[PDB]
This record gives structure tokens, C-alpha cells and sequence, in this order.
């Protein structure tokens, strides 16, 4: 038979009921601006096919962020531009302000609202249980919103979450891997960053949905409340599944792959082994006990499930008792 088909439990047909103009990014008409309105200040980082810079919009003396894209694949740039335009104004979503080209080098660049990020390697051991609840809820607002718009982010991780702690401002960034969800579509599993990859990706189950972002969110929450970064520390994509199996156990892994009739890659034969299901309390230690609670453990247990259909949706997650104090 092949693998059993699957579809999202929420926002299943949002793109189906919309015109082609919304989701057909290949037909989208991009109108470039003039990069002369912007003066580059400093480098903020470097990605696989992008260099991010802090800049000045000289026409109003306002700070902006400029992402210069290595134009490796045109279809992918068009996809990101369309999704960004589509999501513009959503809660906690980076705002694409302009799209410009270097008049001379002709390289594409995306211009965004400036976010004053506070350091990730400093924003730790000062953060409280309340702060973790607060920021997790702000990320869920972003996720429920983009999922409601028929988009899955597919690269949820701490590097893609910008926080201005002084102003308690959060922005979900880097929509370069984002995609339109269409029920029954088979997607490329070479998405997300290793530590944040959902079991569906590691077993090569192509018919995934929004729930993939919910696995990634669980990995970020686990690393935050247990002070273990990353939580699942795989050295490769095959080893990544083994690290998950050391926590969730091999019994539920076999239940998952049987339910979807997934063929497990021969490379897992000699590395998977047998593992018991671990209790979440096993990860509580003196360094992290002030951040852990029965509510946090119950919430995590509902996100970190092999079965992508059994994971909380972003809206069910926002209703969880872990967020009653927010
Ligand atoms: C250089 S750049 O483009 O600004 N990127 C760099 C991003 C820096 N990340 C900052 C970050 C992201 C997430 C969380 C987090 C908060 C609550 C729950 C889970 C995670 C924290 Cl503490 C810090």
C-alpha cells in the first residue's frame, strides 16, 4: 500500500477555499524598490543563503533590518516574499516593510521593521517561570495566526525568535523555509534545523502539516524549562531520531510508524535499539526546578508526541492551564 495519508486537524482547507492569487507564489508579481533609501549600518548575522544587516532608512531617520538574499533559487525568494506579504500585520510576525534590489549587483534584499534583540546567551538564568510562559504564549499567537492563514513556518527555533525584553516584544522571523499548506500534498522533509526536526521529517513522512511547528515549539520549551540546549542533541538526522527515542521510547515510535504505514530506513536498524519511555520529572534538577511545574510538564507532554495528529494545535495550546497566569 505505501504510507497512509494524513491531513491537518485544523485550518485544513483554508487555501483550498481561497483564490489562486493568495497561494500561487510563482505567479506573484514582485515590485522592487530603490535600495538608495537605505544605508547599511552593521552585520547582524549570516544564514545559508542570506546576510542580515541593521540599516537606516534615510528618508525618515528610522532603523530597519535588511536581509540580503544570495539569489540561489528564484522560486524560493518569490515564496518567502508572498508569504511575508500575506502575513504582514499578524501578531508577533516580522513586518516586511519593503523589497529592494541593489541597482548595480541586482541582488534581492528584504527590508523589515527593526527589532532590538536582547542576547540569547544572556537572556537565560535571569528569565523566570512567568517570562517563559509569557514568551511561549507570544510565539503561539504567531503560530495560530500563520496556520490560520494556511502557512506552516517549518523553521521554528530560538535563532528565529527575536525578543526585545525591555519592551516585552517578540517577533517570529526567517520565513525562508515557510510553505502553503494544501491537504494531501507531499512536502520536502529537508526543512527545519536538526535539533528541531519533528519525527515525521526524520522517518521521511512527507504528508506533514502545521503540527510540525508544534513539535519544534516543544523542543524550545523543553530546552528552556530544563536548561538543556538543545534538548534532543542529535549528531546527524538518523541520530536525531535515536535521541528522541531515548526520551519518548521505542514502543510509541513503532506505534507511530505502524499507524501511518511508514517504511523505516535501513540506516535505523543498527542504531535505534530499545528504549523505555522516560518520565518528564527525570529532567528536573537543582539548576532548573524553579522553571518546572506540573502544568509545564503536562503541556510539554502534549507537544512532544511522535504522532503529529495527537499534538496540541496552537489554539488548543493557548487554552492550556500553563497559560492561566498570562
Ligand atoms: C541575530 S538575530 O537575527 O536577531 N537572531 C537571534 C535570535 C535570538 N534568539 C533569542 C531567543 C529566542 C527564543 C527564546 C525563548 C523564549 C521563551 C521560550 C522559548 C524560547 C529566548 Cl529565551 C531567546
Amino acid at each position: 500500500s505505501g504510507p497512509v495519508p494524513s491531513r491537518a486537524r485544523v485550518y485544513t482547507d483554508v487555501n483550498t477555499h481561497r483564490p489562486s492569487e493568495y497561494w500561487d507564489y510563482e505567479s506573484h508579481v514582485v515590485e522592487w524598490g530603490n535600495q538608495d533609501d537605505y544605508q547599511l549600518v552593521r552585520k547582524l548575522g549570516r544564514g545559508k543563503y542570506s546576510e542580515v544587516f541593521e540599516a537606516i532608512n534615510i528618508t525618515n531617520n528610522e532603523k530597519v533590518v535588511v536581509k540580503i538574499l544570495k539569489p540561489v533559487k528564484k522560486k524560493k525568494i518569490k515564496r518567502e516574499i508572498k508569504i511575508l506579504e500575506n502575513l504582514r500585520g499578524g501578531p508577533n510576525i516580522i513586518t516586511l516593510a519593503d523589497i529592494v534590489k541593489d541597482p548595480v549587483s541586482r541582488t534581492p534584499a528584504l527590508v523589515f521593521e527593526h527589532v532590538n534583540n536582547t542576547d540569547f546567551k544572556q537572556l537565560y538564568q535571569t528569565l523566570t517561570d512567568y517570562d517563559i510562559r509569557f514568551y511561549m504564549y507570544e510565539i503561539l499567537k504567531a503560530l495560530d495566526y500563520c496556520h490560520s492563514m494556511g502557512i506552516m513556518h517549518r523553521d521554528v527555533k530560538p535563532h528565529n525568535v527575536m525578543i526585545d525584553h525591555e519592551h516585552r516584544k517578540l517577533r517570529l522571523i526567517d520565513w525562508g523555509l515557510a510553505e502553503f499548506y494544501h491537504p494531501g500534498q507531499e512536502y520536502n522533509v529537508r526543512v527545519a534545523s536538526r535539533y528541531f526536526k519533528g519525527p515525521e521529517l526524520l522517518v521521511d513522512y512527507q504528508m506533514y502539516d502545521y503540527s510540525l511547528d508544534m513539535w519544534s515549539l516543544g523542543c524550545m520549551l523543553a530546552s528552556m524549562i530544563f536548561r538543556k540546549e538543545p534538548f534532543f542533541h542529535g549528531h546527524d538526522n538518523y541520530d536525531q531520531l535515536v535521541r528522541i527515542a531515548k526520551v519518548l521510547g521505542t514502543e510509541d515510535l513503532y506505534d507511530y510508524i505502524d499507524k501511518y504505514n511508514i517504511e523505516l530506513d535501513p540506516r535505523f536498524n543498527d542504531i535505534l535499539g530499545r528504549h523505555s519511555r522516560k518520565r518528564w520529572e527525570r529532567f528536573v534538577h537543582s539548576e532548573n526546578q524553579h522553571l518546572v511545574s506540573p502544568e509545564a510538564l503536562d503541556f510539554l507532554d502534549k507537544l512532544l508526541r511522535y504522532d503529529h495528529q495527537s499534538r496540541l494545535t496552537a489554539r488548543e495550546a493557548m487554552e492550556h492551564p500553563y497559560f492561566y497566569t498570562v
